[PDB]
C-alpha cells in the first residue's frame, strides 16, 4: 500500500513550460501546486497529461512531445511528478513550471532512461 508507493525518495526538481494555460484562463494562486493526471478522456492521445491545480482548475496541459516521456511514468506509476507554481500565472501564456520529482531506486533506471532517451520534462 502507501508504505510502498507513497514512500519515495527525491530525484530532484525538473523545469518545464506549460502550454496548456492559455486553453481557458491561464490563472492560478500566486504560489499554487499542480497535480499531473494522465488522459481524463483523450482516446488517441492517452499520453496527453491533464494538469489541474489544488484550487481545482484544469488550467494546465502538456504537449504530446513532453507528455510522451512522462506518460510511461504516469500510467504505470513508476515515479511521482509533483508540480508547483511560484510564478502564479501572471500571464495566460506559457510560463516555467517547477515539478519536484519523486520515485524509488527500483524504478529510477526505467524512469531516468526514458527522461534522457526522449529528452522531455513537464
Amino acid at each position: 500500500g502507501s508504505d510502498e508507493e507513497v514512500d519515495s525518495v527525491l530525484f530532484g526538481s525538473l523545469r518545464g513550460h506549460v502550454v496548456g494555460l492559455r486553453y481557458y484562463t491561464g490563472v492560478v494562486n500566486n504560489n499554487e501546486m499542480v497535480a499531473l493526471q494522465r488522459d481524463p478522456n483523450n482516446p488517441y492521445d492517452k499520453n496527453a497529461i491533464k494538469v489541474n491545480n489544488v484550487n481545482g482548475n484544469q488550467v494546465g496541459h502538456l504537449k504530446k512531445e513532453l507528455a510522451g516521456a512522462l506518460a510511461y511514468i504516469m500510467d504505470n506509476k513508476l515515479a511521482q511528478i509533483e508540480g508547483v507554481v511560484p510564478f502564479g500565472a501572471n500571464n495566460a501564456f506559457t510560463m516555467p513550471l517547477h515539478m519536484t520529482f519523486w520515485g524509488k531506486e527500483e524504478n529510477r533506471k526505467a524512469v531516468s532512461d526514458q527522461l534522457k532517451k526522449h529528452g522531455f520534462k513537464l
